[PDB]
C-alpha cells in the first residue's frame, strides 16, 4: 500500500492550481478557473466578457460561527452534495462541487459524468456518499497527488496551512441561490430566492451579506487569509 493524505492542500494557490485539477477532472477546454479580486466595487464586474457559470469562497472555520443553526433541511431537492470524510481532499472536493453542481459543462466521458452514472447503477441515489463505490472516484484520483506530485504546495510540510480554509461553492437554480457546506452533515443552507438585479452571479447581495456574517464571528488574525474565486468561460 503506497503513501496517502500525508500531502498538503491548495491554500493562496487560487489561479495556478484550480485550472491543473480541474481539466483532469473532465472541464472543458471553453471553461476554467480564473481568481477574484473583488465582488462589491461594481468595477470589477464592469470588466466582465461573459457571465462566470459559478463561485467560491476561501475562508476558515473561526470558533464562534454562531451564524450557523443546525437543522434538518430537505434531501430529495432538484440539486446535490456529497460529505466530506477524507481530510486530505480539501483541494479534491471544492472543484468537485464546483464541476458537479453544474452538469452541463461536462464531457461525455470524463470523470465526473461517469461518477453520476455510477451511483444511480448502485445502492445510492445520484449524489448520497454512502455506498463503496462512490469512494472509489475520490480515493483513486488523489491518488495521482499525494503522490511526488505535490498539489497546493511543494515539500508537503503539514496536512494544511499555517491555519484552517474552508471552501464552500455553489449557482443560482430554480429562481433562487443557495450552498454547498461540506462541513454540514444535515445538507445545503438556502439563503434565499436571487435578486432581480443580479448581474450574472457576482452582483448577489445575498451570498455577499453571509461572506461579511463570518468575518464578524472572526478575529483580525482568522480574516487574514480570505480570498474568492469562481469557474467562468475560459480566456485564453
Amino acid at each position: 500500500m503506497s503513501g496517502e493524505n500525508r500531502a498538503v492542500v491548495p491554500i493562496e494557490s487560487n489561479p495556478e492550481v484550480f485550472t491543473n485539477f480541474a481539466h483532469k477532472l473532465g472541464l472543458k477546454n471553453e471553461w476554467a478557473y480564473f481568481d477574484i479580486y473583488s465582488l462589491t466595487e461594481p468595477e470589477l464586474l464592469a470588466f466582465l466578457p461573459r457571465p462566470v457559470k459559478a463561485i467560491v469562497l476561501l475562508f476558515p472555520i473561526n470558533e464562534d460561527r454562531k451564524s450557523s443553526t443546525s437543522q434538518q433541511i430537505t434531501s430529495s431537492y432538484d440539486v446535490i452534495w456529497f460529505k466530506q470524510s477524507v481530510k486530505n481532499a480539501c483541494g479534491l472536493y471544492a472543484i468537485l462541487h464546483s464541476l458537479s453542481n453544474n452538469q452541463s459543462l461536462l464531457e461525455p466521458g470524463s470523470d465526473l459524468d461517469n461518477f453520476l452514472k455510477s451511483q444511480s447503477d448502485t445502492s445510492s441515489s445520484k449524489n448520497r456518499f454512502d455506498d463503496v463505490t462512490t469512494d472509489q472516484f475520490v480515493l483513486n484520483v488523489i491518488k495521482e497527488n499525494v503522490q511526488t506530485f505535490s498539489t497546493g504546495q511543494s515539500e508537503a510540510p503539514e496536512a494544511t496551512a499555517d491555519t484552517n480554509l474552508h471552501y464552500i461553492t455553489y449557482v443560482e437554480e430554480n429562481g433562487g441561490i443557495f450552498e454547498l457546506d461540506g462541513r454540514n452533515l444535515s445538507g445545503p443552507l438556502y439563503l434565499g430566492k436571487s435578486d432581480p438585479t443580479a448581474t450574472d452571479l457576482i452582483e448577489q447581495e445575498l451570498v455577499r451579506v453571509r461572506v461579511a456574517s463570518y468575518m464578524e464571528n472572526a478575529n483580525e488574525e482568522d480574516v487574514l487569509n480570505f480570498a474568492m474565486l469562481g469557474l467562468g468561460p475560459n480566456w485564453e
